[PDB]
DNA sequence: TTTTTTTTTTT
């Protein structure tokens, strides 16, 4: 089914990159995106070559455009009740520097 | 400063009959949930919001595992008693029905 | 050089069966116009598509058949009978069947 | 209209400065075009189309060289040019455009 | 070369 999501933002803070135990590198970062003035605050996680790229090029503040997926997952918070998060699936990211 | 980018494109089923209300200042409301189907091994669940005329229409014409696809944009609200919402607000609405 | 965003989706549909050729080397490639209403006027646009994804248009699209397309905006250089042309085409990375 | 689903966005560098007409109705019209890069022809010539105040700041603020953003339609044509074949055209509607460069 | 929900904003 069609899923694609676009999006042109700032970076609220420094990309945080991680390595899965089985070494596949994750960043992950926030996007600001000016609204049509308030601002929505957009996560975005990436993946392998691309994720070690957002890491060495980008950090607070600059600009960057993604094209990815929704995607939603569970999570359970320390209050107890459930939690709905909605992140973007960059498979590309562009540096408009 | 100025705009910057946003556009979402869906296309999942509705997982509830949507709802529609209407706004204490008038406008009409209609949220439903889309069910997109992952490219791998099941599935996501987005929220979606439209407005207006876009609202009555989907109240009147989709049910509960209705296709449809939308086209909006992706806000975060913010307001049970502090949800985080992050949903599509649909400028958008075609229906995939026979 | 650097890349860039390039994002194309679509619903509409076909204006006739979609036409399968191979490539010297092999490949499957499958090639349909879209028609994508503006209203019940309309846009005719034309769209690749390569290897599995030409197999499947190709079995199981016909004419008049409601397809959606994700994909990039590509120009192209061909020959008809004579000159060449100047096409802009969808290459489509996916497409769903509806 | 715009009823079934169509939407395109694009980033590129225009190739020449844009052209600002006007239309029977006085509205601002601008056309542009892009060069999309491709990821290993090596970029795409893509035609743009903005209208009202949105193509206002487009002849003001894009040059040739900027860098833009649309987001727009996908709008086809088809005309006839002198030497009597029917070519067939397509470009992007940009609804929305965004200014990136410094 | 074409496929088969939407309306005014009113001097």
């Amino acid at each position: 089914m069609l899923n694609r999501v676009v999006l042109v933002g700032r970076l609220t803070k420094d990309p945080e990159l991680r390595y899965t135990p089985n070494g596949a590198a994750v960043a992950t970062f926030t996007l600001a995106v000016n609204r049509t003035r308030e601002a929505d605050f957009i996560n975005c996680v990436t993946w392998r070559r691309q994720a070690e790229n957002v890491a060495n090029f980008l950090k607070k503040g600059s600009l960057a455009g993604v094209d990815g997926r929704l995607q939603t997952r569970n999570y359970e918070n320390q209050q107890g009740q459930r939690v709905f998060v909605t992140e973007v699936q960059a498979e590309s990211v562009q540096f408009l520097e």
